[PDB]
């Protein structure tokens, strides 16, 4: 309402910054509170005044564009100077991954990893109508609410997270074991390599978090894939579930399913397993 006015960013004195988040793994992410409204928010940080900027600056160009109920969601942004901040909600349980391998699995059931899955899907439609390339979709980079809700984020983990995730190639950090084979040889992303993402992420979910492609060097994975191998059905995942992996690990990217295909059939499959779910409860 006034000339310098900008509808997203906030005063940095709008926030309490408390501690860090993810241990130095996540990068410069902390715990804060807009003070006026007493709300716990998340805050990503860059302090200096260098060409990381660049790249600050076009995440928060995206992420006020990109808005779903499972994508984390934007609040504003101080962007003026340094230091920069990104602001958004705040998600109680943390990162996915971690809370696949901490959780109680009476609570974290068979319809609750069809419900993660439906949910990431859902997110992953939408980022498909934007033709937003996340590049980068795996456990790590989701994120969990109350009531299991859970919601896609990516923290630029690349070069922040340490030891096997992340390793050399083409001259950047790939995650490889979650890397379609087109992006692995010729570096083509495409909302085609998330789907095969999802996939591993798929895989994430059913075994409750294990590292994938167990036992197998980084260094054969791509050989493995080109001969067509691919991971073993885990114990306990269903028939149907396993199927849409296969189909997210096509070789063709072409012959990968949409996201809105994912999720429809997502949403089935947890519709169907909330009815049984209901009924068991509901018996005692
Ligand atoms: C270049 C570029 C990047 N992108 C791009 C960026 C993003 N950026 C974020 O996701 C993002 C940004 C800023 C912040 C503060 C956060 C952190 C949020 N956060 C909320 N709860 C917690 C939390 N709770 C634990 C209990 C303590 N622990 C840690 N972090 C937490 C996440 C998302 C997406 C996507 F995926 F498309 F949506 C695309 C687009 N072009």
């Amino acid at each position: 309402g006034s000339p310098n006015y900008d509808k997203w960013e906030m005063e940095r004195t709008d926030i309490t910054m408390k501690h860090k988040l993810g241990g130095g793994q996540y990068g410069e992410v902390y715990e804060g509170v807009w003070k006026k409204y007493s709300l716990t928010v998340a805050v990503k940080t860059l302090k200096e005044d260098t060409m990381e900027v660049e790249e600050f600056l076009k995440e928060a160009a995206v992420m006020k564009e990109i808005k779903h109920p499972n994508l984390v969601q934007l609040l504003g942004v101080c962007t003026r100077e340094p230091p920069f901040y990104i602001i958004t909600e705040f998600m109680t349980y943390g990162n996915l991954l971690d809370y696949l391998r901490e959780c109680n699995r009476q609570e974290v059931s068979a319809v609750v990893l069809l419900y993660m899955a439906t949910q990431i899907s859902s997110a992953m439609e939408y980022l498909e109508k934007k033709n937003f390339i996340h590049r980068d979709l795996a456990a790590r980079n989701c994120l969990v609410g109350e009531n299991h809700l859970v919601k896609v984020a990516d923290f630029g983990l690349s070069r922040l997270m340490t030891g096997d995730t992340y390793t050399a190639h083409a001259g950047a950090k790939f995650p490889i074991k979650w890397t379609a084979p087109e992006s692995l040889a010729y570096n083509k992303f495409s909302i085609k390599s998330d789907v095969w993402a999802f996939g591993v992420l798929l895989w994430e979910i059913a075994t409750y978090g294990m590292s994938p492609y167990p036992g197998i060097d980084l260094s054969q994975v791509y050989e493995l894939l080109e001969k067509d191998y691919r991971m073993e059905r885990p114990e306990g995942c269903p028939e149907k579930v396993y199927e849409l992996m296969r189909a997210c690990w096509q070789w063709n990217p072409s012959d990968r399913p949409s996201f809105a295909e994912i999720h429809q059939a997502f949403e089935t499959m947890f519709q169907e397993s909330s009815i049984s779910d209901e009924v068991e409860k509901e018996l005692g």
